[PDB]
């Protein structure tokens, strides 16, 4: 029964034909369960261990890797000799990187938690039902309840499913909400019917929600929906049917993915058409078996040569650095994924309260009548200094201190602030100063009496716990409160009926005290109070409250008003149903107006600053505020959002004029809008829905249940350190201190780290553009193997890693908050680009199968054999060339390949200076500009010599020690590549910056 709040409980009886003093039968219970289903959320998928590490294997790059470890494993088998310890460890060495890369990525998921399954932390296990095969209340499981159920709750009862309250056996009841309605304090609940069928939750003053807890009393009701249909649970399918895309740059290396293993396949093709000459040979003779070896040794290396195999940990490794770096700015970041896409944030969708604001609310100004005199009025105007909760201030009538008590305006002003209050003051001896307890704006009345002290009571004598709420203890003495009557949004304000305190026999006196927002209070006035006296509302003296009321809300005070009134003839106690909150604004008629205080959230110290920032790095800001439209834009001119006279007619919202607007003139609303108040539970959901048909990167700000939603639909859901774990589980990041700036913060951290994930990442497949080329000019060539396989792992995995790694340390550019939010479909290389690390490719794949042939021929250690061209035969058959000397195998000698190696090497830690900067030369950005470069590059040297002395090294990678006069071949052949970037950067300086 979806609308049983605008159904009576008679109706709701009927509706289930349920008995509400014996509850369901046993066949009812049957038959409602065959219907409805258990009480539950539904369980999320049974993903499994084997199926999680299927899953390791499905991206086309590891599928790549795994086919050429099993074409290795098969040569390194269908191969002859005795040297198996220098075999199999190829096929080996590939296994165990993909068996390291499944591990991790299982490590991950084990650690993942969804928000969807931080809900079912809400359902209790048990619940209380009368049913009919029992006279006694029965506890049963939560998930066996059924609508139609009459349940039980009690104090401290986490509510099992979504209840019409049929029947409150206590006083009163109180629930809490908070996690739903953002309600914090306990909310009073009723049992006669709410209307309107179309009401929010916070209006459903007769329903508990699944999920809250009772604060006090014990109540009788009927269950109204179970399972998925509850509020919580309709806010659990929304999650689940929120799907999300992959981050901008996971898409473009998944695009680069399917690319690159395009490029494998057609340069294996490239490699085929080159031996088509083997086609034109005798059939006999030559050896097919060897000819094939020969191929699929190349298709491994190939492969193997072109994925950037340490990318991936590079990556993480830099996420997870950066990450640290950002919760010591307080913001606390949940996916890695997430640090990107934050530096794209083109829109910030923020809460006012606690979050632009600092939710330390202060009266700062007052007023009272003066006197009314036919055409004439006066009012009394005050303020108050103090913005703290701390009862230290004062009052000033036009800054010169005055004396509360000598005006009597003021004694009843702060009879209701007292009175008309169901907050109160402690002092923390721990933290050594006042805190509140219960809401911002009744505490705030609470201080405000304190230095007011109407009744010049001795305060200064009393200690320091004791001064806390010493002025309102006096008030509290004067009036006995018989009872109060509940704020609600129907009426906008709320009442306490209180009777004279020194009273023996009488029934003349009673007073009703009214607080609330001006218009409706001030319209049910029908008196204004001018000292003790009382005179006639009229339309002037209305007017000139008003207009105040307006400069104050309207102007740059940005100040909450209240109006304060009190019933002077209040009904008489007997007629008066506290059962019946509709009747309450009847109550609270013909009231006497006694005055208006005006308080302030005043904006955190860094948000101005933090707005502009945005504005500079052309990141939109949305407010979403819970201030009246008037307030909510002079609060956005005061922070910065709106300048101080500019139109903002199309750019500020409330619920109300957001729902009449037809669905496409709402998008239209979303692209220019920078304010919305009064937003209804739906809002932030569809505003993030409008926000993304523009392809906006969305940042919106969240705490509770009710947010969750469009937390998970925002690329950067954010929530409040102080808020619901289960806000946090659903957003890509929490404030550890609640405040804005964090968020812009965490915005330039993530731009600041992209523009080095860059760097690095063209570092990287560069890397792998000249390890492809001296592969296949090895090949074209003839020329035995340069590099194999378990070098370049090496390489990509441990030489190059860890300058990619220290590149993520680049010091950032001045000028990242200058520039706007990078588009999404920004691509990563492109252009220019392509051509230098082409031609960087190019210079990189020669200078090491030249590093190998120059060893070959114009060095001693091996054959002086120059323009010999070992091209012509590997074979072996003939053995032409050679004639005096039976020597054939210094073709497999270890020395070229270690000046091949060395090379690849030394070219890539010259290759990582000069991606220090994408575009700037060496000698405006030198070397040291980044030490941990600098320290990553003496790391990886001293690896390398490691693998060449440390002896089971050497011979598993095929490597030996090099002659001071090879190592200075190396170092010729490795530094021109500093001279070649230098060009190339010299020439997009200089002839493309346009
Ligand atoms: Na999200």
């Amino acid at each position: 029964m979806e609308a049983a709040h605008s159904k009576s409980t008679e109706e709701c009886l009927a509706y289930f034909g349920v008995s509400e003093t014996t509850g369901l039968t046993p066949d009812q219970v049957k038959r409602h369960l065959e219907k409805y289903g258990h009480n539950e959320l539904p369980a999320e998928e049974g993903k499994s261990l084997w199926e999680l590490v299927i899953e390791q294997f499905e991206d086309l790059l590891v599928r790549i890797l795994l086919l050429a470890a099993c074409i290795s494993f098969v040569l390194a088998w269908f191969e002859e000799g005795e040297e198996t310890i220098t075999a199999f460890v190829e096929p080996f060495v590939i296994l165990l990187i993909l068996i390291a890369n499944a591990i991790v990525g299982v490590w991950q998921e084990r650690n993942a938690e969804n928000a969807i399954e931080a809900l079912k932390e809400y359902e209790p296990e048990m619940g209380k039902v009368y049913r009919a095969d029992r006279k006694s209340v029965q506890r049963i499981k939560a998930r066996d309840i059924v609508p139609g159920d009459i349940v039980e709750v009690a104090v401290g009862d986490k509510v099992p499913a979504d209840i019409r309250i049929l029947s409150i056996k206590s006083t009163t009841l109180r629930v809490d909400q908070s996690i739903l309605t953002g309600e914090s304090v306990s909310v009073i609940k009723h049992t006669e019917p709410v209307p309107d069928p179309r009401a929010v939750n916070q209006d459903k003053k007769n329903m508990l929600f699944s999920g809250t807890n009772i604060a006090a009393g014990k109540a009788l009701g009927i269950v109204a929906t179970t399972g998925v249909s509850t509020e919580i649970g309709k806010i659990r399918d929304q999650m689940a049917a929120t799907e999300q895309d992959k981050t901008p740059l996971q898409q473009k290396l998944d695009e680069f993915g399917e690319q690159l293993s395009k490029v494998i396949s057609l340069i294996c093709v490239a490699v085929w058409l080159i031996n088509i000459g083997h086609f034109n040979d005798p059939v006999h003779g030559g050896s097919w078996i060897r000819g094939a070896i020969y191929y699929f040794k190349i298709a491994v290396a190939l492969a193997v040569a072109a994925i950037p195999e340490g990318l991936p940990a590079v990556i993480t490794t830099c996420l997870a650095l950066g990450t640290r770096r950002m919760a010591k700015k307080n913001a606390i970041v949940r996916s890695l994924p997430s640090v990107e896409t934050l530096g794209c944030t083109s829109v910030i969708c923020s809460d006012k309260t606690g979050t632009l604001t600092t939710n330390q609310m202060s009266v700062c100004k007052m007023f009272i009548i003066d006197k009314v005199d036919g055409d004439f009025c006066s009012l009394n105007e005050f303020s108050i200094t103090g913005s703290t909760y701390a009862p230290e201030g004062e009052v000033l009538k036009n800054d010169k201190p005055i004396r509360s008590g000598q005006f009597d305006g003021l004694v009843e002003l702060a009879t209701i602030c007292a009175l008309c209050n169901d907050s109160s003051l402690d002092f923390n001896e721990t933290k050594g100063v006042y805190e509140k307890v219960g809401e911002a704006t009744e505490t705030a009345l609470t201080t405000l009496v304190e230095k007011m002290n109407v009744f010049n009571t001795e305060v200064r004598n009393l200690s320091k716990v004791e001064r806390a709420n010493a002025c309102n203890s006096v008030i509290r003495q004067l009036m006995k409160k018989e009872f109060t009557l509940e704020f609600s949004r129907d009426r906008k304000s709320m009442s306490v009926y209180c009777s004279p305190a020194k009273s023996s026999r009488a029934a003349v006196g009673n007073k009703m005290f009214v607080k609330g927002a001006p218009e409706g209070v001030i319209d049910r006035c029908n008196y204004v109070r001018v000292g003790t006296t009382r005179v006639p509302m009229t339309g002037p003296v209305k007017e000139k409250i008003l207009s105040v009321i307006k400069e104050w809300g309207t102007g740059r005070d940005t100040l909450r008003c209240l109006a304060l009134a009190t019933r002077d003839t209040p009904p008489k106690r007997e007629e008066m149903v506290l059962d019946d909150s509709s009747r309450f604004m009847e109550y609270e008629t013909d009231l006497t107006f006694v005055g208006v205080v005006g308080m302030l959230d005043p904006p955190r110290k860094e948000v101005m600053g933090s707005i502009q920032l945005c504005r500079d790095a052309g990141i939109r800001v949305i407010m979403i505020t819970g201030d009246n439209k008037g307030t909510a834009i002079a609060i956005c001119r005061r922070i910065g959002i709106f300048g101080e006279n500019e139109e903002v007619a199309d750019r500020a919202y409330t619920g109300r004029e957001f729902d009449d607007l037809p669905l496409a003139e709402q998008r239209e609303a979303c692209r220019r809008a920078c304010c919305f108040a009064r937003v209804e539970p739906s809002h932030k959901s569809k505003i993030v829905e409008y926000l993304q048909s523009y392809d906006e990167i969305t940042a919106m700000t969240g705490d509770g249940v009710n947010d969750a939603p469009a937390l998970k639909k925002a690329e950067i859901g954010i929530a409040m350190g102080s808020g619901t774990a289960v806000a946090k589980t659903a957003s890509e990041m929490v404030l550890a201190d609640d405040n804005f700036s964090t968020i812009v913060a965490a915005v330039e951290e993530g731009r600041a780290i992209y523009n080095n994930m860059k760097q690095f990442i063209r570092y990287l497949i560069s890397s792998n553009v000249g390890e492809v080329v001296c592969i296949f000019l090895t090949a074209a060539l003839g020329l035995p193997e340069a590099l194999i396989p378990v070098q370049l792992l090496w390489v990509n995995l441990v030489t190059d890693g860890l300058p990619a790694t220290a590149l993520g340390f680049n010091p950032p550019d001045l000028d990242i908050m200058d520039r706007p939010p990078r588009s999404p479909k920004e691509p990563l290389i492109s252009g220019w680009l392509f051509f230098r690390y082409m031609a960087i490719g190019g210079y990189v794949g020669a200078a090491t199968v030249g590093a190998a042939a120059w060893w070959f021929m114009y060095a001693e250690d091996g054959p002086g054999v120059t323009y010999h061209q070992l091209t012509h035969f590997m074979q072996c058959t003939e053995d032409h060339p050679h004639f005096e000397g039976l020597d054939c195998e210094i073709f497999e000698a270890p020395e070229p390949m270690t000046m091949a190696l060395s090379v690849l090497v030394t070219i890539e830690m010259c290759n990582a200076l000069n991606s220090l900067s994408e575009n700037q030369s060496l000698m405006r950005m030198p070397p040291w500009v980044n030490i941990w470069l600098l320290g990553s590059i003496c790391l990886s040297m001293s690896l390398h010599f490691l693998i060449l002395y440390v002896d089971p090294l050497p011979m598993i990678f095929k490597l030996k020690a090099l002659d001071l006069t090879q190592w200075l071949m190396v170092l010729k052949i490795s530094l021109p590549v500093i001279g070649l970037d230098e060009i190339l950067k010299f020439i997009a300086r200089n002839y493309l910056e346009g």
